[PDB]
């Protein structure tokens, strides 16, 4: 496959209609994942840019040993996602979120966040074990 | 509305089979923008943090002027972003990415991701203007 013929002006067009309202086009590097401008990350310079998603399922959580280049934002991939974001992840890395709907399931959880704080004992174990 | 009781045992389990995937519990403060060692930005101190999704749809012509960040990640907020997240970015930001249908606009969006080079003519200027 080859990127067919297409429109830069077109393109421009576009991405200022459908991603710039949570994209930006900065060169950071520093806003390549979330950023502090935009919501989403910069997408300057995302163009066969590793993919953030290949830290999902992280090898390396359980071993330095398992490192992995990731994903691509090749054309394919930048196509393919574009057509169906959930589709993309849930194909490419296993699972995607879509929400839990038992409501003491996700009470429980908002028990677990609450403790992950400065001043919680158990948040002060989890800061002293990555210090 | 109060939080109603709940476990943070049974929190910390579901956590770890819903939501460790793409998200660390590390005191990174820097991990807040996704960070690198996971996805999704730590969720450790996310409890009552400005949500990043705040910075979507910036009003970026009165920058100075106007933004203050104000979606908090208290308990309602929590549980009904964890119910259905896409619905919860719908109705709080206005909008969400579902996909691109036609194939010849995304073929045009990438042309102009292309342009987002630091080597492209165009690249560079929005490199110089950003500095
Ligand atoms: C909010 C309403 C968004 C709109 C509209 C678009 N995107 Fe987005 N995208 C958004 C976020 C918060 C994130 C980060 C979390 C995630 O799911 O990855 C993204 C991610 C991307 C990426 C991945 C970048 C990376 O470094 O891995 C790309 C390439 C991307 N988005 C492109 C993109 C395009 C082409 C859009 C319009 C056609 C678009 N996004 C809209 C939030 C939002
Ligand atoms: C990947 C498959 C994920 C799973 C499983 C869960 N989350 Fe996540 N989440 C993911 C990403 C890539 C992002 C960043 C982009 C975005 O849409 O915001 C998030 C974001 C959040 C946030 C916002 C944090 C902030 O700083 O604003 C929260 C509070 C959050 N996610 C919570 C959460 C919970 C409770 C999960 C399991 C029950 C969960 N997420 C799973 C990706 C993924």
């Amino acid at each position: 496959f080859v990127l067919p013929p297409g429109d830069k002006v077109k393109g421009e067009k576009l991405f200022k209609k459908h991603c710039k309202q949570c994209h930006s086009i900065a060169p950071d590097n520093s806003q390549t994942n979330s950023g502090f401008t935009s919501w989403g990350p910069t997408l300057f310079n995302v163009y066969n840019r590793t993919a953030g998603m290949s830290k999902g399922n992280s090898p390396f959580q359980t071993s330095p040993d398992l490192y992995t280049s990731g994903i691509i934002w090749n054309d394919v991939n930048l196509l393919k996602y574009m057509k169906n974001p959930q589709q993309f992840v849930e194909s490419h890395i296993g699972m995607n979120f879509k929400g839990l709907s038992n409501l003491q399931e996700r009470v429980d959880i908002v028990h677990y966040l609450k403790t992950l704080t400065y001043d919680d004992p158990y948040g002060k174990q989890i800061v002293e074990k990555y210090t």
